[PDB]
């Protein structure tokens, strides 16, 4: 894992 | 849009 996928998804997001 | 990219990131998330 990169970071702490958790609420406000910092990285893993728009990547969709 | 697809959704509602707020809090949880329902859709664009692990995408990235």
């Amino acid at each position: 894992v990169a970071r702490g996928w958790k609420r406000k998804c910092p990285l893993f997001g728009k990547g969709g």
